[PDB]
């Protein structure tokens, strides 16, 4: 054999048809809104709010580069030195290469260009760099300096403990991408920062370092995304929104019964999930390695929807109990292979529904997995409740009844890069999503056997009628068995195993 198991896809909940109807956009104290709402139309760009540029440059804000207080110790303007350097023609790569470093000086012997000079050089055949740097790159550069004209409200910082959104347009996300792109923000460059140092990276500068053969990958994704968007405006909007809880459940306790499960070992989150919530499997730093050397998960998922990349200029590191819930980002390429086989296959045209915000109906929720270097480590309680909780506070709409919410489309969430064991950490999930009362759409990534082992679990458990808190007692049993007491790497039987041999000896 079977390519799935459980409850067909076609009886699960997904968007915009389950949704509940979306409020009046507006601005209020805890949603930042830079468009005229009063202006928003299908199919027209829209209209910056306010009119005119206004600055903040301050701790509770991003800090732009068109700023009159970012200033370079010659006190000059760095605003005008960027316009300076980046209106010269580029037709050889160490033009642009000399051009980001005019106003990054402090950096010129250590930011390494050699990825970008060989992408230029010798992976582009003439045609193609000559497209680049005649029409890619100057229109690259004349969205970016538009930038006060384009992004003329400040921008908050989603802070630690901050529950807030922030609804911008699909246009403003290219200018400031562009700007991300020729390296401009301030601030955001030194290694020994107090500041930022809680931030993620947003200027481009480690993209064009070393000679990994997937450089040239990541970069035509984004030379795509780029000349789409400067080719012709984007319409729609994007929401970012940090959600921080006080109040997790005492698991323990929990008396809700599973929800359903759909399992299969072909399809990804990205084509299989249409209308669900998607799983990104993050760093604590949103996006991770997206704009170094990363190209698993999380890493693909911000290349191919770039809008996701700009969550890196605001979002601050994400705490246990924090998580990241983005809503309208658009896919501009489709891609093949995975990590060191990944490449870019062709632009992509994204049909999803626009919801009446404009946003394109694609939700994503980054949510952080523990890194484990030790096989023993997860099964610990307090690491276990961690996971739970996380997972929680990423499927959790607080508000929102359980027949207006999605399935969760996810998978092996903190299993591949971050080490963890995937039977338990599918378990995990599958409590978490019964505490907020969603069902569960479950991808394999090709592994069969893992597919009907977690089908095989979820139906033993669900016939029997075990709620979430007989579940999460069973877990606390395999630690005080199998684990605490255990002392060689692996335990004396796995997890499965156990549960039901303790369940069918009662």
């Amino acid at each position: 054999d079977k390519k799935w198991l459980g409850t067909p896809i076609e009886e699960m909940r997904r968007m915009p048809r389950c949704g509940i109807r979306l409020p009046l956009l507006r601005p209020s104290a805890n949603h930042t809104v830079t468009i005229r709402v009063d202006l928003l139309r299908a199919g027209e760009v829209p209209k910056p709010f306010p009119t005119h540029y206004k600055d903040l440059w301050d701790n509770k804000h991003v800090k732009m580069p068109c700023s009159e207080q970012n200033l370079y110790p010659v006190a000059g303007s760095r605003w005008e030195l960027i316009q300076t350097a980046l209106l010269n023609k580029f037709t050889r790569p160490q033009n642009l290469k000399d051009a980001i470093l005019k106003y990054n000086v402090a950096y010129s012997k250590k930011w390494d260009f050699t990825a970008l000079i060989d992408f230029w050089d010798k992976v582009l055949e003439e045609a193609e760099a000559q497209h680049l740097y005649q029409s890619i790159l100057p229109d690259m550069v004349k969205i970016a300096l538009c930038l006060p004209n384009i992004c003329t409200q400040p921008i908050p910082l989603l802070a630690a403990a901050m529950n807030h959104s922030i609804t911008m347009s699909q246009e403003q996300i290219a200018s400031l991408l562009a700007n991300a792109f020729f390296c401009t923000f301030p601030r955001r460059n030194a290694k020994m920062k107090s500041e930022y140092s809680s931030y993620p990276d947003i200027n481009f500068n480690r993209l064009f370092e070393g000679r990994s053969s997937r450089k040239p990958e990541k970069l035509k994704t984004l030379f795509c995304y780029f000349r789409r968007v400067t080719a012709a405006a984007p319409t729609g909007l994007v929401t970012f929104t940090r959600q921080s809880l006080e109040d997790f459940p005492e698991w323990e306790r929990c008396e809700k019964p599973l929800t359903r499960l759909h399992v299969t070992y072909e399809g990804t989150i990205e084509e299989n999930g249409q209308g669900m919530l998607q799983v990104d499997f993050a760093n604590r730093f949103v996006g991770g390695g997206v704009t170094s050397a990363g190209l698993v998960q999380e890493n693909i998922r911000f290349l191919i929807n770039p809008e996701l990349i700009i969550s890196r200029l605001f979002t601050e590191v994400l705490d246990h109990n924090e998580c990241l819930i983005i809503t309208g980002t658009e896919q501009y390429s489709e891609y093949t292979g995975y990590a060191e086989t990944y490449r870019w296959s062709r632009s992509h045209e994204d049909g999803s529904e626009r919801d009446d915000w404009q946003r394109r109906c694609t939700e994503i929720v980054a949510i952080d997995a523990l890194h484990f270097r030790r096989y023993l480590d997860q099964f610990v309680p307090e690491k276990m409740r961690r996971e739970l909780n996380k997972a929680y506070c990423g499927f959790l709409r607080p508000g929102v009844s359980s027949e207006n919410l999605s399935a969760v489309a996810t998978g092996n969430w903190g299993c591949g890069a971050f080490g963890g064991d995937a039977r338990l950490k599918a378990l995990i999930q599958i409590l978490a999503a019964a505490a907020a009362e969603r069902d569960v759409v479950y991808f394999t990534f090709g592994d069969s056997e893992l597919m009907r082992d977690i089908y095989s679990m979820h139906i033993f458990l669900t016939e029997r009628k075990l709620t979430v808190g007989d579940v999460y007692k069973l877990l606390l049993r395999y630690y005080n068995e199998e684990c605490r007491n255990c002392s060689t790497p692996g335990p004396d039987i796995k997890l499965y195993p156990f549960i039901y041999h303790a369940v069918e000896s009662c």
